[PDB]
């Protein structure tokens, strides 16, 4: 079973709805989740702080409805925004939790180190100034990371490279990344899905997922896409089938909604095609599978 659809907004709204009535009938749907109503969902922030709530305690607000602002249910600072909601019925057993930071380092702890809550939040993982958490999700021991870094780079390794760590670890690097660089983006990848990119200026592509190589943890990686001045740095990545949807946000507030099978699937070293023409001080500052 799975009840309820739980939604967070780029703004920041939270809310749940039950999905028959979210089936029937600017701001944008930045994280979507699926979970019953006395589910716990761990929310992870981007200062490495992780939140327990039932999902109960979100607001029932119908699809047209705005929800509550996060920041009034989890004791948030400023500018700590939700990058992660992961929905747990129990804490299975075998399953891990892989967190990865702009820095490229990443981090691995069992689920069941999560069972046991505190109202305060605890630290998922401990950041230096300017870190940022920005990317958790669960493996199941047997699957591959790849790390995706604004100039373009991405490295691919097994989740084995990546001793499963406590509740309190710092971690270990995952990529190694060469002057300005960040890690923008985790993919767990799944399935047959392609891995599609966008960049700054609205530049993207699709690329089949076994064209990714498997490389080791802790290295510069290979290129995922060129990144030039035209281009602009790579926004995010996301793992989608043919039949998926994208929504892409600018900065100035243009909301871009695109079927994912007209993006053209090429290879890792072109710059891509566009995606959202964007105005000349205009960046595209957010990507989500729809």
């Amino acid at each position: 079973q799975e009840d309820v659809v739980v939604t967070l907004s780029h703004q920041g709204y939270v809310k749940y709805q039950p999905l028959t009535d979210y089936e029937a009938q600017e701001d944008f749907i930045d994280r979507l989740l699926v979970a019953n109503t006395h589910d716990t969902i761990l929310c992870f922030s981007s200062r490495g702080r992780l939140y327990w709530m039932k999902v109960y305690q979100l607001p029932e607000a119908s699809r047209g409805a705005r929800g509550r602002p996060i920041v009034n249910l989890l004791p948030l600072e400023a500018n700590e925004r939700i990058t992660a909601i992961l929905p747990v019925r129990e804490y299975e057993e075998g399953v891990n939790v892989f967190m990865a930071t702009a820095s490229g380092t990443v981090k691995k702890t069992a689920l069941t180190e999560f069972s046991r809550p505190r109202s305060a939040g605890i630290i998922a993982v401990n950041l230096n100034d300017g870190d940022e958490l920005i990317g958790v999700d669960l493996t199941s021991g047997s699957d591959e990371v790849m790390l995706f870094s604004a100039a373009g780079k991405v490295v691919r390794f097994k989740e084995d490279a990546v001793r499963a760590m406590g509740r309190t670890a710092t971690g270990v690097r995952g990529i190694k990344l060469a002057g300005d660089d960040k890690v923008v983006s985790l993919i767990i990848p799944r399935g047959e899905g392609a891995i599609l990119t966008v960049t700054q200026n609205g530049y993207g592509k699709r690329t089949a997922a076994d064209e990714y190589p498997t490389k080791s943890r802790a290295t510069q990686g290979v290129i995922s896409i060129k990144v030039t001045e035209r281009n602009g740095s790579v926004v995010g990545a996301v793992q989608v089938d043919d039949c998926d949807q994208i929504m892409m946000i600018t900065d100035a507030g243009t909301l871009v909604r695109t079927r994912v099978s007209e993006i053209s699937v090429v290879g890792r070293n072109t710059q891509g095609v566009i995606l959202i023409r964007t105005a000349e001080d205009e960046n595209v500052v957010g990507l989500q599978r729809v």
